[PDB]
Order: C-alpha cells, then sequence, then structure tokens
C-alpha cells in the first residue's frame, strides 16, 4: 500500500504529481541538472523524502550515469534535464541506450505550451529531435495525462526489448493544480497485442532435437541473456556445449569456466571465432548478429544450422536467416529446454567431448597474448592484475577504444552486470559517469573505471560529482597519450600516417600531457602515477585499499595493438594475429 | 585562379574532393575530432597545406569553437565529426547556431551506404535527428554530388538569414575515386527566387516620413545589424535617434556613446525599457521581437508606430504587427535612408533633443548600479575594471547565467563581433570553446572568457586544446560557488528554497570547490586566485600582461542578484530595481 | 510577374492569416485580422470625418470607364451555333441573377465567372486553388440541400460532368431540384486552348468523343440522365436556346440541358502565365 504526501482530495502542482508518479514506480534515485523549465520539478524533488538526486556537472554525465545505474542493476535509469541546451545534452545518451537496449526514462522540462513553435527562449523540439533515437517519446499536453504517460514510459522502457523513453513536460503543466487519477488504463493496445507469448513446446522440442543430432554445437550469447545466468548455466551443465559471448553478453556465462570460449568477433579470441566457423549448430541466444561479430555474413557460420531466440521479431531474419527460431524471452526458453533436457537426460546421450577437444587444441595454440618490453607496463597485464586483486568481483565500466577491448579480453567476469560498456554506439566519455551510476546503485561494490586518456578527459568534470557524493569510484587510467584505436587503424591501413591522434603537447612531446593527477587534486581526489611494471601491483593495491575515490595514472607504450583482429567485413581466414606499431 | 594538388584528369578519393571543395570556399581552419567513419577525411586534411585543423577534446567543444570562430569574424565556422557519438555530440551547437543565426557548416562521417538503416556500428540517423535544428542538411549518396552539395551548404549557411548546415558523408563515398566537376550548378531554385530584393525607394521614403512626424523615436537594434555598424552610425548622426540594443546586437552601436541606451529587455536598463515604453516610433532593425525583450506583447511599445526591417519574411508580423515593414538587408536599407536623410537634411528639421532630455533624466535617476560589501569583490566591478584595462577593445565570450548578464551590462563594446554569447538557446559551457575559435580567427586580439564556475567546468577539457594550440586565451572566472541565475529565481519565486544549485562540497562548505587553479595547472596554464577587492586590479593586469593562456579565479559573494529585472511575461511597470538574497 | 504587379501602388493588405502577409508581395501597410471588423472600423471613421475628407476619385473612375468602353468582355456569334458565353448570359436574365451556380473546371468555368452577374456572395461555388474537375455536380447537390428553395444550376463541361456522373442517382433519389447546364464542346477545352496557343494546335488526347463517329455527339448525356429518371433535352441552334433554358427552369425537379457549342472558342482575354499586363491577348481562337 502506497502512502502519498498529499490527501486524495487535495489539489497539488503537476510537478508534485510527476514526482509521486516516480515514487509509485519505486524510483529511489534520479540524475537531474536544474534549469528554468524544470525548476518546479526540482522543487518537488526536495519535498520527496524517498527520491534522492545526484547532481552531475553536465547533462551528458547525467544520462550516462543513469545508464550505468541501469546496466549494473537491471532497474530503469532516470535522468532529468531542463529545456533546450539541457535536453540536447542528453542526446548521445539516448542514442546509446537505444542501440544497447538499456532501460531508461528521460524527463525534460519544456517551455509553456503556448510558447511552443515560436522559437522561444531555450526552446528545442526535443520530441522531433529524439524520435529516431528513443524507443518512444511523449509531449505532455495536459496535467491529467501525467500519471498515465509516466506509467506507460516505465512500462515501455523496461518491457520487451528494453530502451530509452523520453517525456517532455511543459512548464505550465508543472505549475497547474490537479487531483491525479492513478487508476488510469494505459493506452498501448498495439504494443501489448504484439508482446511475445511464452515459448511453445513444439518449438523447444525442435531445438533439443537439433542438439542431439549435432556434433559441433556452439553457444552464441549476448545482451539478451543478462537475466538468465542461472538458466544458461543449467543449460550448459545438461548439454556441455561451449559458450561464445558478445561484447554485450560478457559474464552471462562465467569467463573463468572451462567451457568458456570468451568473446567472439572482430577482436574475439581465435578459438571462439574458430568454433563458430566450423560449428554445425549455432545457438544464438539474445544476440543481434552485428557486423563486429559476423564480418562477411555469407561466411559466418556457413556450415551451421542456426537457432535464433530473440524477444524482438524484427531481429529474427534481419541479417542472418535462421533454420529454427523462437520469438520470446530467452529465460523462459532456457527453462523449458532444461526441463526436457533433464527428463530425457539419459535417453539422449549428449557428449561433445570430441568437439570440445578440438577447440581446446585451438585454445592452446592460439591463446590471448601480450608482450612485455623492459620495465614498460603492458595494459593487458595491468587489467590482469586488477582481476587478481579484486578476485574478479569488481564492477567495471570503460571508455571506448583499445583499453575497452583489453578490459573485455583480460578480465574474467563471473556474473552479468559487472561489465558496463558502450557497445553499439561506442561513445567515449562513458566510463566515468557510468561508474558513478553503478556505485550509487551498488554502494558496497568495488567499482572501477578502466578508461583511456582521450575518453576520460571528455567528461572529466564528473570528478566533482564523485567527491561531493563521496562515491568510492576507482579510476584505472590507461594512458598511452593517444587515441589508440584510431592510431591502430592508421598503422594497418594508412601507412602509420598520423592524423590528429596524438593527445599530448608537441612542445614537450616526452612529457605526459595533460597531468591527470592535478585534475583529481582539483576535486580533492587522491591519486598517483605508475610507470614501471615492477611497481604496478603495489600501486593498484593502494588504489583499492584507500577508502573512497582514487585515480591511478598507468603509463603505457602507445605502440600496442589490440589482437587478434578480423578486418571489417572480412572472414575468419583474414584474422591478424601478429604485429604492432614499432 | 585556384590551384589544385591534383591534375584535372587525375582520379582522387571523395575525401580529397571534399577537402578541395573547402579550399575553394576559402576555408583556412576546421575543428575536427577523428573517428572511424571520418578517418579518410582526416587523412585528406593532412595532405592539404592551406587548411589547418584544431583538435578539440570534445566534439561539443569543436562545434562551439566553430561558432566562436564565426561570431568573431563573420566567416562560416566549420566543424567535422565522425559518425554516431561524434555526430550526436554536435547537436547542442547546431541548435545554438540556428537560434542565434550563426553561419556554420558541419560535416559528419557516416557508415557505408549499404549499412544505413541496419543499426550498424556507430550509426546514427543524424539527418533525421538534426532536420529541425539546422537551416538545412544533406545526405551525400554519390561521390559526384560532393562539389555541388558543399557549395550549396556554404551558400545556404552564409546567405539570407545565416544558420547551420550539416552534410553527412558515407565512408564508402569518401573512399571512392572520381574526377570532380566544379562547374556544377546549384539546385536551389526555390530559395533563390525568394531571396529578398534590394529595398525599394517607396518603402524607404515612408520610413523617413514617419521619422519627421515623430517626437519620441527609438532605435531597436539586434543581431541583424552586426555588419552595418558604419551605416547605422551614419544613420544616428543624421537623425539623433537614441539606440537600444538586444543581447545579440551589442556593439553594433558604440556602448560608450551619448545616444546609447544600452541593452533593453528582461535585464535591460530602466531607461532603455522606458524609451520603448513611451516611444511613438519604434525602429526595429535586425531583431526578432523575442519575449526576453518584449515581455507582454500587448504592452510592448503600445504607443508606437512600428517599423520592422528583417531579411526573413517569416519574422515580419510573427509576434508584433508592424505598421511599416521592409523585407531585406538592413545594411542596404540604412544606405538608402542615409542618402535621403542627407539630401533632404535641412528640408527636414530633425531635433529630438526634448525626447533625449527626457531619457537622460531617466538615465540619471535609474542608472546601472551595484553595491560593495567590505573587501568582497563585486562581479560588476571586476568586469568594469577589465573594460578599463583592455580599453574596451577585447573580444569577450561568456557562459550563461548571472555572469553573462553582468558581462553584457558592465562592458562597453565599441564594435560588433566583440561580444560572443549564447542568447537564444543559452547553452552553458559555450564560453571557453568560443574563446578558442575567436582567438584562432583573431590571433592578435585580446580574447577573454568571462565564465561562471558552473558553465566553465562543463567543457573544462578544452583547457588542453588551449595549451597545445598555444592560444592567448584569458579566463576571467567569476566564482560564486553556485548556479547563480537559478539561485536568483529561487530567491524571488520559491522563497529561497535551494534545489541543487550549490556547486561546492557540503562537507567543506566554506572551502572553494573545485579548485579551478589545479584544472589549469593540469594543462600547464598559469593561474591565480583573487578574493579581496583591493587586489583585483593588479590581478587582472597580471592576467593580461602574462603572455599566453591565463586563468584568474575571481571569488564573488553568491548573494548578488542581476538587476534590474522584468519578470517573464511582465510589463515595464513590473520592473524590479532593488533587493538580493541577504 | 510579381515585380510588375501593382508596381506603382502603395499596398494595403488585410488578412486573418499572418503567414499570408508578405509571402509574395510586400505591403507598405498591413492589418492581421478579420476584414469584417476592419471594414466596420474604417466605415465609422469615414463617416465621422466624411466632409473633412473630400474623397472624389471621379477622374480615376472616368479613366477606367474609358477602358471599359474600349475593351469590354466580348464574344462572336457564328451562324446558328451557340456561343457558350451567350448561353450563360441568357441564364442570368432568366434567373434574374439570383441563382446558385456551381461549375466544373476549364473554359466553361471561366465563362461562368465572366458572363454571370452575381448579386450576393455564396452564389458562386467553384474550385479555384486546386481546380478539381468533377466538382460541379456534387457541389450543386450540397448547395441544394443547404438551400432547398433556391435555384441551383450546375454549369458543367462534358469532361468534368462525366467524372462524377454517378451522382445523378443521388439527385433523383434525394429529389433535389438541381439543374444541369451542360456546355458540350466534345473536348477538354482549356487544355485544347493551350495546345492552340503554345503547341501549334497539336492535339494530345483532348478529344472526348468517338473517333469512329467524330461528328456524332459522344457520349449521349441525355441517356445518362434517363438512366436516373432525370428529364433532359439537347439544344443546338442559338434560336432555340432561350426557350430550352426556360423549360429547364420551369420544369419542377432535376433537369439536364445539353448545350452544344463549337469547340474552337477561346477564353478571352488572356495574360500568359508569369506575364505582365502588356502581354495580354485580346483576339484569336482556333479556326
Ligand atoms: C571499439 C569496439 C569494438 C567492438 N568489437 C566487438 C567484438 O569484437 N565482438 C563483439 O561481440 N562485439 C564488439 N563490439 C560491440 C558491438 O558493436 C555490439 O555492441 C555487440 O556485438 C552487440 O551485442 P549483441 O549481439 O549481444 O546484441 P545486443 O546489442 O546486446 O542486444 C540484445 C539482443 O537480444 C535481444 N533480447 C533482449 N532481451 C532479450 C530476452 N529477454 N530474450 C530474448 N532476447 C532478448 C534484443 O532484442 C537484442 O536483439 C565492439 C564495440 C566497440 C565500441
Ligand atoms: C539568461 C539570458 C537572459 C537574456 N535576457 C535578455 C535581455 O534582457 N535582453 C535582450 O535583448 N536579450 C536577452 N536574452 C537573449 C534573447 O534570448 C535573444 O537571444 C535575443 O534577445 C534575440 O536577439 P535579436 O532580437 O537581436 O534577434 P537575433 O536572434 O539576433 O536574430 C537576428 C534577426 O535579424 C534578422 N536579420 C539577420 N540578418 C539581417 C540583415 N542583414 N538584415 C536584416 N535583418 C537581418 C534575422 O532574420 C533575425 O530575425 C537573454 C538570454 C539569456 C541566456
Ligand atoms: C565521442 C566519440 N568520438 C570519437 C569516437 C571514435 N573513436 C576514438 C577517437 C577512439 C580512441 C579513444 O581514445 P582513448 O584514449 O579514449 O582510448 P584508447 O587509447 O585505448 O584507444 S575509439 C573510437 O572508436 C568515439 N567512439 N566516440
Ligand atoms: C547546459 C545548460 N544547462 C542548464 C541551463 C540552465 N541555466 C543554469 C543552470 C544557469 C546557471 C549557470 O551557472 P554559472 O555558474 O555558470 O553562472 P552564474 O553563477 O553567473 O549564474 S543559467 C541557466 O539558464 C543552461 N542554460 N544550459
Ligand atoms: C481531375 C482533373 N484532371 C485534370 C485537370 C486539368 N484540366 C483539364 C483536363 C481541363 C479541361 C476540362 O474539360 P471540360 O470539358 O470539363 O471543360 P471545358 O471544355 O470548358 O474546358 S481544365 C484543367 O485545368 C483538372 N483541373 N482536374
Ligand atoms: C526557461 O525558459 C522558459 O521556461 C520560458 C520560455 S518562454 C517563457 C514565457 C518561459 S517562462 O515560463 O516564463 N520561464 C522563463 O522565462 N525563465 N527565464 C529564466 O532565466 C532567464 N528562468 C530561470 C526561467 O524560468
Ligand atoms: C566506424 O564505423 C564504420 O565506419 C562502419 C560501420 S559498419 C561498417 C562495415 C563500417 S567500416 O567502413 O568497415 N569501418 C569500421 O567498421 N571501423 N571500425 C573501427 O574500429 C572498430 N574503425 C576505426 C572503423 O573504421
Ligand atoms: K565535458
Ligand atoms: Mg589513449
Ligand atoms: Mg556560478
Ligand atoms: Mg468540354
Amino acid at each position: 500500500t502506497f502512502i502519498s504526501r498529499f490527501a486524495p482530495d487535495q489539489p497539488r502542482k503537476g510537478a508534485d504529481i510527476l514526482v509521486e508518479a516516480l515514487e509509485r514506480q519505486g524510483v529511489e534515485t534520479v540524475f537531474a541538472y536544474p534549469g528554468g523549465a524544470s525548476m518546479e520539478i526540482h522543487q518537488a524533488l526536495t519535498r520527496s523524502s524517498s527520491i534522492r538526486n545526484v547532481l552531475p556537472r553536465h547533462e551528458q554525465g547525467g544520462v550516462f550515469a543513469a545508464e550505468g545505474y541501469a546496466r549494473s542493476s537491471g532497474k530503469p535509469g532516470i535522468c532529468i534535464a531542463t529545456s533546450g541546451p539541457g535536453a540536447t545534452n542528453l542526446v548521445s545518451g539516448l542514442a546509446d541506450a537505444l542501440l544497447d537496449s538499456v532501460p531508461l526514462v528521460a524527463i525534460t522540462g519544456q517551455v509553456p505550451r503556448r510558447m511552443i513553435g515560436t522559437d522561444a527562449f531555450q526552446e528545442t523540439p526535443i520530441v522531433e529531435v529524439t524520435r529516431s533515437i528513443t524507443k518512444h517519446n511523449y509531449l505532455v499536453m495536459d496535467v491529467e495525462d501525467i500519471p498515465r504517460i509516466i506509467e506507460e514510459a516505465f512500462f515501455l522502457a523496461t518491457s520487451g526489448r528494453p530502451g530509452p523513453v523520453l517525456v517532455d513536460v511543459p512548464k505550465d503543466i508543472q505549475q497547474q493544480l490537479a487531483i491525479p487519477n492513478w487508476e488510469q488504463a494505459m493506452r498501448l493496445p498495439g504494443y501489448m497485442s504484439r508482446m511475445p507469448k511464452p515459448p511453445e513446446d513444439s518449438h523447444l522440442e525442435q531445438i533439443v532435437r537439433l542438439i542431439s543430432e549435432s556434433k559441433k554445437p556452439v553457444l552464441y550469447v549476448g545482451g539478451g541473456c543478462l537475466n538468465s545466468s542461472d538458466e544458461l548455466g543449467r543449460f550448459v551443465e545438461l548439454t556441455g556445449i561451449p559458450v561464445a559471448s558478445t561484447l554485450m553478453g560478457l559474464g552471462s556465462y562465467p569467463c573463468d569456466d572451462e567451457l568458456s570460449l570468451h568473446m567472439l568477433g572482430m577482436h574475439g579470441t581465435v578459438y571462439a571465432n574458430y568454433a563458430v566457423e566450423h560449428s554445425d549448430l549455432l545457438l544464438a541466444f539474445g544476440v543481434r548478429f552485428d557486423d563486429r561479430v559476423t564480418g562477411k555474413l555469407e561466411a559466418f557460420a556457413s556450415r551451421a544450422k542456426i537457432v535464433h531466440i530473440d524477444i524482438d521479431s524484427a531481429e529474427i531474419g534481419k541479417n542472418k536467416t535462421p533454420h529454427v527460431s523462437v520469438c520470446g524471452d530467452v529465460k523462459l526458453a532456457l527453462q523449458g529446454m532444461n526441463k526436457v533436457l533433464e527428463n530425457r537426460a539419459e535417453e539422449l546421450k549428449l557428449d561433445f567431448g570430441v568437439w570440445r577437444n578440438e577447440l581446446n587444441v585451438q585454445k592452446q595454440k592460439f591463446p590471448l597474448s601480450f608482450k612485455t618490453f623492459g620495465e614498460a607496463i603492458p595494459p593487458q597485464y595491468a587489467i590482469k592484475v586488477l582481476d587478481e586483486l579484486t578476485d574478479g568481483k569488481a564492477i567495471i565500466s570503460t571508455g571506448v577504444g583499445q583499453h575497452q577491448m583489453w578490459a573485455a579480453q583480460f578480465y574474467n567476469y563471473k556474473k552479468p552486470r559487472q561489465w558496463l560498456s558502450s557497445g553499439g554506439l561506442g561513445a567515449m566519455g562513458f566510463g566515468l559517469p557510468a561508474a558513478i551510476g553503478a556505485s550509487v546503485a551498488n554502494p558496497d561494490a568495488i567499482v572501477v573505471d578502466i578508461d583511456g586518456d582521450g575518453s576520460f578527459i571528455m567528461n572529466v568534470q564528473e570528478l566533482a560529482t564523485i567527491r561531493v557524493e563521496n562515491l568510492p569510484v576507482k579510476v584505472l587510467l590507461l594512458n598511452n597519450q593517444h587515441l589508440g584505436m584510431v592510431m591502430q587503424w592508421e598503422d594497418r591501413f594508412y601507412k602509420a600516417n598520423r592524423a590528429h591522434t596524438f593527445l599530448g603537447d608537441p612542445a614537450q612531446e616526452d612529457e605526459i600531457f595533460p597531468n591527470m593527477l592535478l585534475f583529481a587534486a582539483a576535486c580533492g581526489i587522491p591519486a598517483a602515477r605508475v610507470t614501471k611494471k615492477a611497481d604496478l601491483r603495489e600501486a593498484i593495491q593502494t588504489m583499492l585499499d584507500t577508502p573512497g575515490p582514487y585515480l591511478l595514472d598507468v603509463i603505457c607504450p602507445h605502440q600496442e595493438h589490440v589482437l587478434p583482429m578480423i578486418p571489417s567485413g572480412g572472414t575468419f581466414n583474414d584474422v591478424i594475429t601478429e604485429g604492432d606499431g614499432r
């Protein structure tokens, strides 16, 4: 039973109605940056004793924090911004959430209704701007629509394929007095009629049949499995089918496990891509056959009968055409298949040990590798040490680039929602704010932002947020003084011709620039720099053991290349295994 | 005669064609941040010896810099970004340029043509997203359309009412080899047929007639007059009509002049708003009757015959209905009227000395004012000292808020394009990057960013850009530890109830947080902090005399309110002249 | 050509749509509002200051009345053939200018506007901006329902009329006294006219009759009416025209009068599209 701060017959501002609507959705935390068109909402927030605001220093920091909050918890992330420049600053985060299917509700203040379309002060047609980069959006045109729309927004954001929903609220609506009706019915008849039914037995039996008839099966798991770790683990025990994961699905199956092929794709392991290449049965659970993974589609799993289970019908048959498909929750499909695989367990004689042996040979001949030069610090080694010292239980957010790939390759995530990273849009500056959101959602957890010097400085202002909110966010800054990923492509495809990839100061090219330590000191955040590999272990330990926020500046040689690499649009035969920029 | 780096019969990459197209437009400087979808363009830039790139640390920094470049020169500003997260990071700047009518060409890399619409890696439908916040945009679908589209984009951005134009270029187009045709004809038959003709004599004679029949005329000038300072000055000499300027029109008429009523509007001077209120003839040249200026439209210039000259027909009669109008270049209209006003100079007996005396009485009774408390530093006084020490010849960019209004009130701009400020959208974080663009465009000029601690930290990463590019950007940071403008509205309309407006650290509320000096030190930028009013003059002098970049942290009491103030939607009778938050 | 239009005039524009004020022609004085209210206000002033003002544009009116004598609306009469202009002029006389007139689109539409003197507004129903054929007959239906006691006449062309000929059924079933004055030139006249002046009279699918019997009137519109139980007749000689129209009016209920016209007629005068007043065509047809 919900308790309101207002009487059932007591008229209150629309802004107060909007906040209570959030309270009735179980919202405990918002990321809101005040402005003229949203002042009323911010006032209403202070009257709430159950909702806490985390003030960012930039709205992009706000929305990225909401994403980190969502990704690390499974709850919807909520961010609030003012009209105009506030709203437009959310855009990268909205697109980010849509591409990675992250549940998000974004609320923006708007100019009064009568002022709309007149090019008014701080006015932006944000609904028009964001229609193609949100799952859905709204323009509230009456105070009485607030309870319904808020309920619909949370429902749409969290159900089916999750995604961002934006609600635009005109200032006069916020100021209007009304008595809300919470027993309103949602107006989503089309969306609800197309909601996937629970998986039928006939479809599930067909899959189990294909498994018993295969000899080289491979699991291909992604973001859709983040809530099915238990079910998937049970499935693997009953089948013994090796698991390859996408960038978005890391941790769904334990990375330190024997049957883990780790990540597949452009920078996936040789043995993961091998498995898919030579498979005769491909179990695609919660994936979307993106080109980072497939490369040339005609060569991708060319020998396999393909099973695709997705909650979005639009994804089934989009790029790769499956032989067998199921449109529904992969969690329910796994449960159903587990029931059958156990009751008919000995009737079936599942044993892909010969196939697993073949893959384990590839794992020995072509494992993940890095080279150590003198006392210089290998970024791969740095991440591997972090894994050991945190016992693989840390929440890891990243920026985008080389360090991102290494963070995915050399850390073994035990559970889902430990790995927070921008995959589809691949937005730099994501790491630090996402870590903020994750730490708020998980106060007792070890939270580490593995960032690059390019990505880190993009939203460096959120260091202030971290200190003020007293969040124990650790920053593992891998500093190669470059935009590494772009620099790598220059080396392989443009004869190493540098085109604005150096981030330091050409007047003092051997000096580290900027001095990230002083960025931290500005925000009262303790920090240090390590350069010698011998001192690295103790330095990371110090970062972890020191209570509160910490910045560790890890200096790396920039000549390092992410390996292995399948060129864009290429095949497994085109995989690059050796070489750098020396 | 233009000289190409390629033979007329030599096939070259589309990216090389795009860069030469910029060269043929006279482009000398771009603000580009590299990414996968735009690597080809960046490669092509290095082969150019006439175009220089300024690498920002954030694309929003890039686009804001392009704006500052444009506003301070009258040339189009050019920014380049990669696909996806690069493109979306431009959005605030695009909206900003559209609302303030700033000439801008934005180029974004895009995924290959065949990949469009497939939710590909780093793909954003940026044309769809930005259609409502640009003057026009393009999606290049063939390499042979590049010369035409680039030419059209620059033409559209700089002609008529200036504005931002975005050109989206797919990666495969950049890589395709072709022989460009530069003699292509632009496909803009509609736009060109609606281009305003030069002002007719009959229209101009009607205005001059109204002037001779008036007794209380007032000039109402704005952004449209930025290229007519000479013509406008000549006009004033011949008429003796007092001048009121918008936030966007500052400097069109010299602020230190006797006939200057300074700024009108919400935070305009009492005597400027008085003049308009009691005028019988309102000469609206290059303005758009925004609500910051007019307040309640029915009360705005209720006794005046209104003359409106605008190059955009859609602006004439939008909010306020004029008696006489001219659709065309205000520069040409001024020239025509000057010719008549001089030939019929003694036939006309223009003498509004009685009206000017009435206004000068209001100027004595209600001048701009500030109070000095002990040794604390008045922000108004700080800006006034900067004016004296730079002799009013400095280029001034600002953030958004209280400091912005004070920068407009207490600095007397002699010429147009000294004043760079986000007016229509009012985007924070604009100041520092805009100063960067201005300094690149004007290497020998004194460039000063008058910023607030909220706005400054939003794009603080561009401090790195400043040092690396060795730009003599001065930062006058007015630090009140708050979001001042919002805090002011809290005091007057919400009983001073603080809702997330404090920017410091509540654990050490008397300590200045963050330490902006260390932000500068991180980027090797010399800096200092002043707290006592007695030391202020010497501190600013040091900032100016010190060669290169400099940050001056000016500590101000936060209780200050911007005055005077006409409440939103109010009239002249509702003007607030006294009070703060003490 | 906008640059030539009223090039010597100070322009006053009163419109209730602000988007229309300054769109094509830039006014010196404008009022955004109801023209009805503007007229009322100006009338009050023009009467109170009536003798203070000495308004007398008799010299200007004399100059125009000279042009009216030298260049009036005209048509030519060939033998016993029926001039469509004359047909409409006779309808005006016999209905005393009090009839509601709907039209199709084309030559007959222009003649209906030129040679009928409408006394009051909302007598004239015609598609102007879009200019949609097949408008006449259904519009007459709507007008007759709204104005049961009024004389309603659809002045239509054989191309426009047949486009929605099915509404003849509607007319009979609803027992509406809709009169149809069908001006039949066996062609798409307006298009045919442009062919004559701009394409050397090269016919491109403008003939509406049957090429196997090109002198026979096709289709037989009388039988269209008979199908829907609507009394009808056809007139060909100018001498019988007056009595035929009278019969149409005096006959209670719906009626179709098929008026046969020579197709060589051109709508005059004509200013070519995008032209000026100096480019006005005053003479010529397709003979
Ligand atoms: C520099 C860089 C390099 C990259 N290289 C790689 C790489 O080498 N390898 C790699 O894998 N990725 C790589 N990516 C990431 C890549 O772009 C995509 O983000 C990722 O591959 C797609 O993840 P996904 O296939 O698991 O589908 P997701 O984007 O995670 O979407 C989840 C899918 O499952 C469905 N789904 C959601 N919930 C359910 C449910 N309950 N039941 C059933 N279905 C559900 C959804 O409809 C959707 O189709 C890289 C990114 C960057 C920035
Ligand atoms: C916190 C804050 C407070 C503000 N308060 C105020 C205030 O108190 N007073 C104030 O004035 N502003 C204030 N503003 C700014 C305000 O929102 C607008 O930016 C500004 O008032 C509009 O400028 P403008 O009227 O000159 O037209 P502009 O936005 O500058 O546009 C120029 C106009 O002239 C036309 N034009 C352009 N070129 C030509 C040409 N060659 N010939 C003829 N016409 C041309 C254009 O079509 C356009 O209509 C404030 C902004 C902020 C952020
Ligand atoms: C906002 C933005 N701009 C540009 C890019 C393109 N981009 C860029 C410029 C990368 C290099 C990132 O540099 P870094 O220092 O943050 O990390 P690494 O040096 O490890 O690559 S990665 C990449 O794909 C992007 N993903 N996001
Ligand atoms: C990106 C963004 N967010 C929010 C606002 C709304 N806003 C805010 C939050 C202002 C206060 C700015 O604080 P400041 O420190 O930069 O300057 P002052 O303290 O002098 O006001 S001003 C204003 O209109 C805005 N204009 N732009
Ligand atoms: C539905 C439609 N199609 C085509 C046209 C173009 N059009 C055509 C084909 C006209 C000739 C109409 O023939 P008509 O018999 O109805 O009238 P006239 O012979 O008097 O011109 S008039 C004209 O502008 C149109 N206006 N409407
Ligand atoms: C924020 O912009 C708006 O909401 C706005 C656009 S038009 C219009 C009448 C309004 S408002 O309702 O009357 N609030 C307002 O002007 N302001 N102006 C401010 O600072 C100048 N603030 C803080 C407002 O709320
Ligand atoms: C940048 O994104 C794209 O341009 C892109 C989307 S789909 C597709 C086939 C391409 S690309 O032409 O083949 N370049 C590319 O993949 N990448 N990938 C990169 O890093 C992973 N870089 C730097 C690219 O250019
Ligand atoms: K930033
Ligand atoms: Mg780097
Ligand atoms: Mg401040
Ligand atoms: Mg005809």
